[PDB]
């Protein structure tokens, strides 16, 4: 009856997980991937966002500015006396050719996992039909099962003139063939704060326009945490200040802000987010209903049409991570061809923000667990203190920051902080580190937390020492106490005695 | 009958457990003092209050480890991020750096005992009584009464007597981080933790090292992984004789002639005894008061009471618990818990995480696939495992240096990350046991070590949300058994994490 058991429309992080489980059950899959070129013309391999122009170059570029910070803040006091010079394009060809090789990993990949690859645009043209163009001609294939999982790509005003002639995006930042010099981020959210953290680090001069606050949906206390931190490191913020008009004058850029003020940049990048790529997928003439957002309606992957699914950035009311779309896209493929029954859950979905003090968390924030408990069945444990090794290399603020004599120091590096519910016994319902490794910490408490870890479960937790991650074992200021949580010891994490 | 006692509480031992014990039983009101003293090293070293942990382990060992890091990301990765670099290496920068950060962890734990209303005494002590301690103060010897005696004075450096020349010529941990001369070429004796650590970081600082290793690495700790360390070690330049111990050790000019068990001779500058460690107990009179030790020398207090009712000891002296400074600092406070606050409660010794500070770090908890085969037979039991290169390293194409090379392919260090789960087949794959090699091992380790104390199945571990792009990510998405004998090495550059 179908050509197809499953067809899937995009090769990123969803789509080439559930093709290559659907085909381990011996079902026959078609993929499409296609990379329509950013608004300035940069288009790349095989993968997805997370492969190109996500995840994995902005780890590598996170990287490189964690080197530059050690070289100009540690080496030295660890014995090292180290002179540095920067070459963009040196660390963009160390990118380059680790993504052009993962390019060609994915490509051997699917055909080794007996998925069909397309490099073509497609679109829908019935329930079980795709249109796509191959050597001028537009072909059809029929499929019992069609999964969408296309992606977004970044969002850039329409109504701020030179917006979109003049800006870069995350599209553009990490293959750009000359270095960026000035540069002007647009927005405070998590890709805006990694591109200027990464940037400052590198040497850049950077500033971050941010309409409101930092990082909007995650924990106020860990978010302006990281702003302390950049702001502490060089990067300049703009508070309530947007954008209006973008114009080139001689060589640079012309930027006029909301409130009157004007400043020149080399660079203009915007990271206010994302939309998701579907006009092109003809959803409304099959029937698929989207958003107000324009993402696709499918709480449990099932659109509004029964033969068509979705997953990853695309789908409404699910956090944009590549595990997400992975592990959604495989539990699909079981549930189609395996008859499992297993889903998500959204309860527990960690993320790290690689932010120059990186910021990991799993659970509620202190403002959800306040929303949902109410205020008098929370207690909040927290700690602030440096990582031992940073404490003795004493990092200090760079001399143009510096507001008197007393502000030689950089912000401590770390915070730990659990959010409890006191009427379960302080079960943790929240879990947030910022400081170093951030990810690596997170991701064996947040499986302690799904669990179901209580307050007592950490307090009996030994430490290893010496670690940031030992603090979980000995946090015992609460918010709620008013007492200072600031720890000016040189130990680290944890407790020599 | 405590109305005859001076104090309700004397620790003998100012490190992790003494210090701990000390001002918990301050926090409840009690009259506590509390003896350090620093019998200088073989080698005359002295140092301050704080105890090994503080002055001559793992504070110090973690500083030039981190310095050791900086020297690899600068020879490896800085110029592929794009850092054109210069470095040179001042051993004397380094040590100055250290120092000047125990000091002011000697004198914040001089304040801390103070303001915790702890009297802090610079005297070595021995017991008089089971209620009596003798110390010297300017010349005389005075007794202090008390209801509870706690002992914490650790452990020292053990060099063999019975090698020649050793005593007189070698170093030992005692001395390492605060050498006034850079050690040079250099020999570690022993494949214990503290010297794969040593010999770890004098190779990644740049010094021609050797380690002299009676048998295996890391006797105690899971073989794969103890084998996987040695591996990267030998691949950046450690060298290892293997079966081999130092019979004579001379001074030649300016070197240490060291002549070896199987006859062969090689000079070395610095000769380094990482053997083992023996209790400090011989100066407390233990056999006249009646407290029991082990043959090892090790008191016998499996709940922290000995053989005396009203003495007790904790961290390194005791026999049958790991040598850690958080089993030490947790025993010390659950301990006055106990004796002042009616607590019932003691550490669970089952769940007690570690991390080897090796040039690649090795967190675990719980079995050895070894403990866990033989506690359960081999058919009960599956081994998950994923040996990979973290996504940034993956990226630096690190290379062996040029002396270490077999061929025009023989280009690349070992994979850097190794992630095993030890499972039981009938109790529905719950974890046993938990490995990490690889950056940051004990940064990883630390939560998951919950997760396992707190019952976690390998479906709990399957069902897990990566974070990407990190390595614990790995312990999501373990799918190679040993039992299926397939390749569980993983080539791709995605690091820890599938990207699709
Ligand atoms: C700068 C940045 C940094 C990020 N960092 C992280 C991070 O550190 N951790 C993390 O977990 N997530 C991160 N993300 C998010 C992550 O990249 C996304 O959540 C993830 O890639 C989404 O996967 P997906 O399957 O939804 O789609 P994508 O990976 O976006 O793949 C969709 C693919 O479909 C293609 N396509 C689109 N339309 C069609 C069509 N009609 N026909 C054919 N092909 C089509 C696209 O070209 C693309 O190749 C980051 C994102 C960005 C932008
Ligand atoms: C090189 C090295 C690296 C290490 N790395 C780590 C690591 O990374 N992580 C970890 O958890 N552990 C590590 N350890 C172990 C850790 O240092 C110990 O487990 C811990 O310090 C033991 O604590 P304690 O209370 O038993 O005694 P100690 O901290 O050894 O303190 C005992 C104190 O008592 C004093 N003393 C002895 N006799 C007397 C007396 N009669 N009167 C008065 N004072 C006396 C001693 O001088 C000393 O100050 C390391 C050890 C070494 C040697």
């Amino acid at each position: 009856t179908f050509m197809y058991d499953l067809v899937v429309i995009g090769g990123g992080s969803g789509g080439m997980a559930a093709a290559k489980e659907a085909a381990k059950y011996g079902k026959k899959v078609a993929l499409f991937d296609f990379v329509k070129p950013s608004t300035q013309g940069t288009k790349w391999g095989l993968g997805g966002t997370c492969v190109n122009v996500g995840c994995v170059p902005k780890k590598l570029m996170h990287y490189s500015a964690l080197i530059a910070s050690s070289i100009h803040h540690d080496a030295q006091m660890s014995g090292h006396k180290t002179s540095s010079s920067f070459e963009w394009g040196k660390l963009v060809e160390t990118l380059r050719n680790h993504i052009r090789m993962l390019n060609f990993s994915y490509r051997t990949g699917l055909r080794v996992g007996n998925v069909e690859y397309i490099n073509a645009l497609a679109k829908l043209i019935d329930p079980h039909s795709v249109e796509y163009e191959d050597n001028g001609q537009k072909k059809t294939i029929t499929s019992r099962y069609i999964l969408l999982a296309t992606g977004g790509r970044p969002s850039i005003p329409e109504t701020v003139p030179g917006a979109i002639q003049y800006s870069i995006t995350s599209d553009d930042i990490f293959f750009l063939s000359k270095s960026p010099g000035k540069t002007l981020v647009i927005g405070a959210s998590y890709i805006g704060l990694e591109t200027a953290g990464f940037l400052n680090e590198l040497g850049f001069d950077t500033t971050v326009a941010m309409r409101s606050i930092p990082l909007r949906g995650f924990d106020r206390q860990c978010s302006e945490k990281i702003v302390e931190y950049m702001k502490a490191t060089g990067t300049k913020f703009l508070v309530g200040v947007v954008p209006i008009n973008i114009e080139k004058v001689n060589e640079n850029i012309k930027v006029s802000f909301s409130d009157g003020s004007v400043e020149e940049f080399e660079t203009v990048l915007y990271a206010t987010g994302r939309n998701p790529d579907v006009k092109g997928l003809n959803l409304n003439a099959i029937g698929v209903e989207v958003s107000d957002s324009g993402k696709i309606i499918a709480p449990k992957d099932a659109t509004s049409v029964p033969s068509i699914f979705a997953v990853g950035d695309i789908v409404e009311g699910r956090p944009e991570l590549t595990p997400v779309a992975v592990k959604a896209g495989i539990l699909l493929a079981r549930r189609l061809f395996a008859g499992s029954n297993e889903f998500i859950d959204y309860d527990f979905v960690p993320t790290t923000v690689f932010t120059p003090i990186e910021y990991g968390h799993v659970g509620l924030s202190s403002e959800a667990a306040i929303a949902k408990y109410g205020e008098d069945d929370i207690e909040e444990y927290l700690s602030e203190f440096s990582t031992l090794e940073i404490a003795a290399a004493h990092r200090e603020k760079p001399e143009h920051l510096r507001e008197n004599e007393m502000d030689f120091a950089l912000p401590l590096n770390c915070l730990a902080k659990l959010v409890v519910v006191k009427s379960q016994g302080e079960k943790v319902v929240g879990f947030h580190f910022v400081g170093p490794n951030a990810g690596e910490i997170t991701q064996g408490f947040s499986l302690a937390v799904k669990l179901g870890a209580t307050k007592k479960d950490f307090d009996d937790m030994i430490g290893i020492h010496p670690t940031d991650a030992e603090v979980f074992g000995i946090l015992e200021v609460t918010k709620r106490s008013g007492e200072s949580f600031v720890s000016s010891g040189g130990c680290g994490g944890g407790k020599c005695g």
